[PDB]
Parts: C-alpha cells; sequence; structure tokens
C-alpha cells in the first residue's frame, strides 16, 4: 500500500513543532513515541514542513546520493537523540544535538520511507 512506509516514517522521524530541543525533550519524546524498553541507541526528528520533505524525492529538492538514496537541496532544522551510558533499559539516557543541514532519505514511489542516520553519527 501507498502508506505503510511513508506513514511509518512520519511516526518515526517527524515532529513539526518541538518545544525544547534539549536532553529533556529527547527523553520525553523518545519514551512517548515508544522507542524505549529497550531504548533505540540513536534517532533524529526532522522539524518543519511536510511538503518540502516529500520533495527531496524529486529533482526539485533532492539529488542522487550514494547507491540508492537522495540528499536534500534545502537545509532542515533537526534534533538528534543519542542514547548514552551503557544500559538500553529505562530510565533511558539521551543526549540531544540540534542542527540545521541537508538530509539523506530513501524514497519509494515518490515518498520517503527512511531517514538515513550515518551522517548523524559524526565521528
Amino acid at each position: 500500500q501507498d502508506n505503510s512506509r511513508y506513514t511509518h516514517f512520519l511516526t518515526q522521524a517527524y515532529d513539526a513543532k518541538p518545544q525544547g530541543r534539549d536532553d529533556r525533550y529527547c527523553e520525553s519524546i523518545m519514551r512517548r513515541r515508544g522507542l524505549t524498553s529497550p531504548c533505540k541507541d540513536i534517532n533524529t526528528f526532522i522539524h518543519g514542513n511536510k511538503r518540502s520533505i516529500k520533495a527531496i524525492c524529486e529533482n526539485k529538492n533532492g539529488n542522487p546520493h550514494r547507491e540508492n538514496l537522495r540528499i536534500s537541496k534545502s537545509s532542515f532544522q533537526v534534533t538528534t537523540c543519542k542514547l548514552h551510558g551503557g544500559s538500553p533499559w529505562p530510565p533511558c539516557q539521551y543526549r540531544a544535538t540540534a542542527g540545521f543541514r541537508n538530509v539523506v532519505v530513501a524514497c519509494e514511489n515518490g515518498l520517503p520511507v527512511h531517514l538515513d542516520q550515518s551522517i548523524f553519527r559524526r565521528p
């Protein structure tokens, strides 16, 4: 169906209006979206307009990146939550990192179904 993935993706990485973009916000949204027990070691939420996000999938806001992905032409506001400590069990310990940059996504029939996170593990 022309949902699932696109719709899973939104549930996973989309948050239009984040209140705080801090540790507190990271732990509260993570717990709330149900990405704990055991906690996801890393996760980024894209903030902003949905339409612009969808355009990354066309040659209008995106470009072929790597073998089969697409990098955005425009920049986005984003918040990355990285689990820390050494225990993936609650209380989950997250550290928040806010940014503004281009993003890489996977598209499937004109729709994004995955937010690639390798550019967010900046080593």
